[PDB]
């Protein structure tokens, strides 16, 4: 089997991407944030505290003839941005782009943090990291990819995120029309539950490539590119008037600037992030200070190849017995 679904930026800055997901019988279609940095499929629901729902589409398990309460199971997750959600668990039929999993754990939110409530466009998350991070207790549950894997033509999914445009998530096949050149594969560590890999280095604009190992995660659920402070300083030093602002919470730059590109290494290959991809617009409406798309990881504890980086590539999440990541230009 295979699946193919379009992923659409939630706003004009590509702050996140939503992909329609069919849940239950008859189908209830929710727009979920596909997150290769977490392992829970959770949704706004008929159980979510009413005051915490503000425009999201909800899953109502009582209206699904295939929904089953997973008795005694609860979940609770806290994300790197400080947001959180928790609730109980159903199993139900979940389809993405034509690919169907029966008995998928659908984590029904009873509580969500303010950032979730405040974002009307995201109806929940679909985690695509390794199932070892799944928060369901007392019986840990499998991701949608882990449940689908054995049925897929090839045990892979691919992320093809658009810059200011829709893109695609494919399951079970590699669309050889979707990228240029060849796919470079690189080793993955699953020891922290993430798609964790080591970049071979970077370049700023037309600058010379610096060969240096940068361990980090491929995380579709994080907007920006978070890298060591040395690398980030080298980038923003090339932008007149750029500075790190403690009050704003990262590097800002004059909105009048033309940003340089950023290149990262994948083995001997190179992925180039155009400068425009690094512009996240005014810090506040009407400001001439713009927020940068490359930020320090120093306060995180891990480097994160988020959407800014991943949207410059066609990315293969290879779930073979030994997982690997693939990157191609496009
Ligand atoms: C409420 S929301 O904006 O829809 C949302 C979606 C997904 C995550 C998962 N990503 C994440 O935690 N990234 C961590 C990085 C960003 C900061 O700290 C480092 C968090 C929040």
């Amino acid at each position: 089997s295979t699946g193919s679904a379009t992923t659409t930026p939630i706003d004009s800055l590509d702050d996140a991407y939503i992909t329609p997901v069919q849940i239950g019988t008859p189908a209830q279609t929710l727009n979920l944030d596909f997150d290769t940095g977490s392992s829970d499929l959770w949704v706004f629901s008929s159980e979510t505290t009413a005051s915490e729902v503000d425009g999201q589409t909800i899953y109502t398990p009582s209206k699904s003839t295939t929904a089953k309460l997973l008795s005694g199971a609860t979940w609770s997750i806290s994300y790197g941005d400080g947001s959180s959600s928790s609730g109980d668990v159903y199993t139900d039929t979940v389809s993405v782009g034509g690919l169907t999993v029966t008995g998928q754990a659908v984590e029904s939110a009873k509580k969500v943090s303010s950032s979730f409530t405040e974002d009307s466009t995201i109806d929940g998350l679909l985690g695509l990291a390794f199932s070892t991070l799944n928060t369901v207790s007392p019986t840990q549950q499998k991701t949608f990819f882990d449940n689908a894997k054995a049925s897929l033509d090839s045990p892979v999914f691919t992320a093809d995120l658009g810059y200011h445009a829709p893109g695609t998530y494919n399951f079970g096949f590699i669309d050889t029309t979707a990228y240029t050149g060849s796919i470079t594969y690189t080793a993955v560590s699953t020891k922290q539950g993430f798609w964790e890999w080591t970049s071979t280095g970077y370049a700023v604009g037309s600058g010379t490539f610096k060969s240096t190992s940068i361990d980090g995660i491929a995380d579709t659920g994080t907007t920006l590119l978070y890298l060591p402070a040395t690398v980030v300083s080298a980038y923003w030093a090339q932008v007149s008037g750029a500075k790190s602002s403690s009050s704003v919470g990262g590097y800002v730059f004059p909105c009048s600037a033309t940003l340089p590109s950023f290149t990262f290494g994948v083995g001997s290959a190179r992925i180039v992030i155009p400068g425009d991809y690094i512009d996240f617009g005014p810090i506040s409406t009407g400001s001439s200070s713009c927020f940068g798309g490359i930020q320090s990881s120093a306060g995180i504890g891990i480097n994160i190849f988020g959407d800014v980086a991943l949207k410059a590539a066609f990315v293969v999440f290879n779930g073979a017995t030994t997982p690997t990541l693939g990157f191609a230009s496009k």
